């Protein structure tokens, strides 16, 4: 983990958008 730039996908409690 770096101090600069923080992704959204970079959160274990957050899942990516999927369509089934």
């Amino acid at each position: 983990g770096f101090p600069r730039a923080l992704p959204a996908w970079a959160r274990p409690d957050y899942n990516p958008p999927l369509v089934e």
